[PDB]
DNA sequence: CCGAAAAGGTCATGCG
DNA sequence: CGCATGACCTTTTCGG
């Protein structure tokens, strides 16, 4: 695979990572949500294309760990807006 | 021009 | 049934 997250396929970057459509969607509806999570075990669990939902919080943990960026989910006047940002004049 | 990039929108799906 | 997951879609911009 190629999503550094559970390894599933990617085709490009999410968040600043390279990610698939599974943890993509996983990071953005945490972040809006602003959703916590705990891990039953011990914050270890197996993050892999097959075990990626038996548990939240150590899909999260890893989505920070390889990099994903918080900040890039938009938010407030953002809230909604699609596509690509403007940055040339 | 045009399509690669990638952020949000959409439900069908299914397991709980 | 109720909510979460994710395959597929539409939206915006800009780089080749
Ligand atoms: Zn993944
Ligand atoms: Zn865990």
């Amino acid at each position: 695979g190629r999503c550094a997250v559970c390894g599933d396929n990617a085709s490009c970057q999410h968040y600043g990572v390279r990610t698939c459509e599974g943890c993509k969607g996983f990071f953005k509806r945490t972040v809006q949500k602003s959703a916590k999570y705990i891990c039953l075990a011990n914050k270890d669990c197996p993050v892999d294309k097959r075990r990626r939902n038996r548990c939240q919080f150590c899909r999260f943990q890893k989505c920070l760990a390889v990099g994903m960026v918080k900040e890039v989910v938009r938010t407030d006047s953002l809230k909604g807006r699609r596509g690509r940002l403007p940055s040339k004049p």
